[PDB]
DNA sequence: CACAAGTGAGGGATCA
DNA sequence: GTGATCCCTCACTTGT
């Protein structure tokens, strides 16, 4: 099974089919910090914990990977 | 501005 | 549709 967006094949349906939501770019979770949207939630947790080393922290919107 | 190295976000996996 | 986790990537970022 692949994608007619990238062509990158899976070997099970179901997990193709979560690859092609991640083609929308949905960014439901923000940092209620620094403002930056998220795709998952564990990127979220993980990104506070850098929010507790540094004080000043402010990322620039990064690209997805695919379209 | 190339270049290397450190950085952290994106995205693949199995599973409840 | 979740999401949690483990983890490897690779674009940014930094320094030279
Ligand atoms: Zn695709
Ligand atoms: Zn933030």
């Amino acid at each position: 099974h692949f994608c007619q967006i990238c062509g990158k094949t899976f070997k099970a349906v179901e997990q193709l089919r979560v690859h092609v939501r991640r083609h929308k770019g949905v960014r439901k979770f923000e940092c209620t910090e620094c403002g930056y949207k998220f795709t998952r939630q564990a990127h979220l947790r993980r990104h506070m914990e850098i929010h507790d080393r540094v004080e000043n922290y402010n990322p620039r919107q990064r690209k997805l990977r695919n379209l």
